[PDB]
């Protein structure tokens, strides 16, 4: 059982695909809350336009204040063109190397689907698990294991 | 779909650098990304700057070399790539967005990805707001001035 | 045929799929030290939520510690998603990174099968051979090679 | 139109597949004299052994001289093997890495075919349009917008 | 190459998996450049490590200790019933290049990706193929020149 009262922590989320990326907020935020004893007040919330945007959003962010673990959470949905390729695995080398550049854990809380349906399952609903209480976990420990 | 901000940057400088192949797909793009930063955010005309390149190739060095000399709070990569009969057109594709991204996180400066990879040119022109569809250019403006913004 | 009293070797190994984990931490530790001499308390052992925090997890631990080599341990099952892919390959960069950029030898221990079956037969069991033997030694090997 | 009078351009190319490279090298060397006013003693050109060299002979070249711009000229042909994928993937992100790295632009004229018959296409045989030629006018533009 | 590189450090760093097809490779390599351009046999050194995994950091630390002229990074993957072929191949490859670009010394790729046995011993070689550690060794021997030079 690991609690975190005094971590600060960072969620920088995209906006597309709204349904799905809410769900997962709530779960990460309610999970650390609830289960890990974190502050509601140490609990950073920004957003950006797209997935692309999140490697960048967490760089500024944690430029310009103090966190112990942050979690970036986009949804990228398999399309009619390569967009979906190239972009997916763009940012998933940028949240790694901002990670890695910048000493914080990132946690990784983007979902690279097929379809709308996937994306909703795997955020709590019709019967899914919801994944951003993994990741609201995993931030926690992350968190505590850098210090 | 994209959920895109009211804010208003008039005191923004935005730069947007466009490669030149496919060019029918290119300029409803950066018209599109223009008058929505000005329409409806209130960026400046005089605040913008458009520079060019040959292909996307270029886009990740033109950005770079411009970036360099000027300061601006945003730039928008915009190139259009269609898949052709060789394996060009993938890995062009892979190199040009890694290179986009490592200039905007080597920089600090918000990079936007205003890259096509389309199979054909009719989903180019449908994603330029021809025939039907909606100008990406234009959420494209508003992704420019909202991290334009947060990067305070 | 090399021996290695004297080196301090780092694992971290994930928690998710821990059935494949165990056996593959274990043949690692077991092979050190009874085949390379590798003594018990020159071994730190350290786990990470997922296969994505590995590459973090021992950029942390190999900037607090001096280790000679580090074993990174983890597996990944490829689901209904591009979720597996994308993970894997930056995973594997990130692991290759961090090698490089400390100077101090990573050892690929990541699994990246197509379903548990796979995993389970790399880790020892239904008659297959534990890989976690092979990394053991090559951690070994390249700890000495590096001085 | 672009004219570099002072320009100093380099070009590197590998010696693979010959047949297709020396119609690029020629149809890029020409277009930029007789259409941009390059000089020829302007112009180096150097090559290696294929294209997995030509990232690295271009970072040794600009590291000695000094050039306004550059051409990496190769051409893989895809074979039996996987080779074909990764040594074009690593080439293309090695070539992006060194413009990158010094500034000085880097122009791509790396075939990445199918089969001979492609790349003599492009090489503007068997009534096809030499791209040669197009690589030519992007370097005197590239290294004229570098100023 | 007609060129000669009697003063040329060379080294060169193989895995140990499938070593059926790894030795005609070196051994072509070396035979290539001591035979064809004048290399001197203790200019040559010779080092392995476990797995292909292992050929970037293994040439980084050498690359550091000593001075060479040209490194060959020597290694034969094949692909398995997992993804791990992929995966292993594409951050080995990037490694390579990375060494290479870091450390100013050209590093000449002589890594096998194939699908099956029969097509890594043919590029040995062997069952009337080329060996190509014969090309490897005479790029080596142009890069070492071409960069002191
Ligand atoms: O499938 C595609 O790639 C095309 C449509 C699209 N989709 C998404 C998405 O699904 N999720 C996302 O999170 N974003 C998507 N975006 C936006 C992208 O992250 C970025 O904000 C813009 O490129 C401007 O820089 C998209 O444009
Ligand atoms: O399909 C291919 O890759 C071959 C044709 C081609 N297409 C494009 C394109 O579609 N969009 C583009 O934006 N560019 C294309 N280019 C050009 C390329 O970015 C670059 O300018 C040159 O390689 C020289 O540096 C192309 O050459
Ligand atoms: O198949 C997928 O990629 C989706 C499910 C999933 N699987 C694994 C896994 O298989 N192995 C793993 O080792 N991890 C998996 N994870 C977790 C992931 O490494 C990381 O802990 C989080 O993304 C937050 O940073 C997974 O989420
Ligand atoms: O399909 C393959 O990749 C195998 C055959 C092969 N082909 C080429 C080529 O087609 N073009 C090329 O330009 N090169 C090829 N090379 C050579 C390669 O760039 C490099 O010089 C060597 O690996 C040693 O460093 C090849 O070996
Ligand atoms: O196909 C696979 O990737 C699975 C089996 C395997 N194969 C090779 C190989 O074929 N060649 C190789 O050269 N190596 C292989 N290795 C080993 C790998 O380079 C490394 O030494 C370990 O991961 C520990 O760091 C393998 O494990």
């Amino acid at each position: 059982d690991l609690k975190g009262p005094e971590l600060r922590i960072l969620i920088v989320h995209a906006r597309w695909n709204l349904q799905a990326i809410e769900p997962l907020v709530k779960g990460a935020v309610e999970t650390m809350i609830e289960k890990h004893d974190v502050k509601l007040e140490n609990i950073d919330i920004e957003s950006v336009p797209g997935s692309w945007e999140l490697p960048q959003g967490i760089r500024a962010s944690i430029a310009r204040n103090t966190y112990d673990a942050v979690i970036g959470i986009g949804v990228l949905i398999k399309g009619s063109t390569m967009h979906f390729e190239y972009i997916s695995e763009a940012v998933v080398h940028g949240l790694m190397r901002v990670g890695l550049d910048s000493g914080v854990p990132v946690i990784l809380g983007l979902l690279t689907v097929l379809n709308e349906e996937q994306a909703l399952y795997r955020a709590g609903l019709n019967g899914g698990h919801n994944h951003g209480n993994d990741w609201g976990s995993a931030a926690v420990e992350m968190g505590l294991k850098a210090l």
